[PDB]
């Protein structure tokens, strides 16, 4: 059982997904987090390879925690009842993006250019295990901060990888590409390129770019703050309007402002500790 297992600590966080309590595995006092989910209020429905008919975001939690990577893993899982009950890994002490930048405010372009490339290599993982991610935000990245490295939350929006049109989009409306606004319709690598575009400038800028759908089909970024002139390129690029004229993660990865990237320890040296 879970209430065996694992210690129940404090709650860390609630809302439409469902509540996450911070908990220790009593076996070896390994942090963990516990994802409650009422049956209820399950969206999507999947399989997993030993036939099971478990919730999404479980499947892609197995495929995705093959190896090392860059998103928080998934360790067990129980059914119970009435809801499912998931374990996952809690680094320690960590802190999620969205707070960090509501914080400390606009990061550093040193600092930006580390995160943002750790989501890409963890983004690329997805793509690699079929998966996609699709609400990829602020609020969905822990920053392990002693280790400075940055880990990938919540799949509850994600998907099995395809190369045919989406037409549901169960993410957030502001981070929302405009083929979706226009016509419902999107393509998972591209539309990816363009989440990953406002969060490059939310990370640079302090603030999300745009609040209305008049303002994302505009398609018009001002920049609050003072900006690189390569930066600048770079997000334009993933926020071009046409998703075939946005770039690929490898553009994206071999675009000269991703030049020169400090790996984490080095990060958290200068910008954490
Ligand atoms: C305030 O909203 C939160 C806040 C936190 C989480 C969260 C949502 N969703 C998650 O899947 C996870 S996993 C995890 C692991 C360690 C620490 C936090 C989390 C969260």
């Amino acid at each position: 059982p879970l209430e065996s297992q694992y210690q129940v600590g404090p709650l860390l966080g609630s809302g439409g997904f469902g509540s996450v309590y911070s908990g220790i595995r009593v076996s070896d006092n390994l942090p963990v987090a516990i994802k409650h989910v009422e049956k209820d209020r399950i969206s999507d429905w999947g399989e997993l390879p030993n036939g099971t008919r478990v919730p999404m975001e479980v499947v892609l939690l197995k495929k995705v925690s093959s190896g090392f990577s860059g998103v928080i893993r998934l360790l067990d899982w129980f059914e119970r009842p009435d809801s499912f009950v998931l374990i996952l890994e809690r680094p320690e002490p960590v802190q999620d993006l969205f707070d960090f930048i509501t914080e400390r405010g606009a990061l550093q372009e040193e600092l930006a250019r580390s995160f943002f490339w750790q989501v890409l290599e963890a983004v690329r993982h997805c793509h690699n295990c079929g998966v996609l991610h699709r609400d990829i935000k602020d609020e969905n990245i822990l920053i392990d901060l002693n280790r400075g490295e940055l880990k990938l939350i919540d799949f509850g929006s994600g998907a099995l990888l395809k190369d045919t049109v989406y037409t549901d989009f169960d993410g957030t409306r502001v981070y929302s590409p405009p083929e979706w606004i226009r016509y419902h319709r999107y393509h998972g690598r591209s539309a990816a390129v363009w989440s990953l575009g406002i969060l490059l400038y939310d990370m640079v800028c302090g603030d999300i770019p745009f609040e209305h759908d008049e303002e994302i089909i505009r398609g018009q970024v001002f920049f609050r703050q003072r900006v690189s002139s390569e930066c600048q390129h770079l997000i334009r690029w993933c926020l071009a309007l046409r998703p075939s004229d946005r770039p690929t993660f490898e553009e994206i990865q071999n675009h000269p402002w991703m030049q020169d990237v400090l790996l984490p320890q080095e990060t958290a040296e200068i910008h954490l500790h």
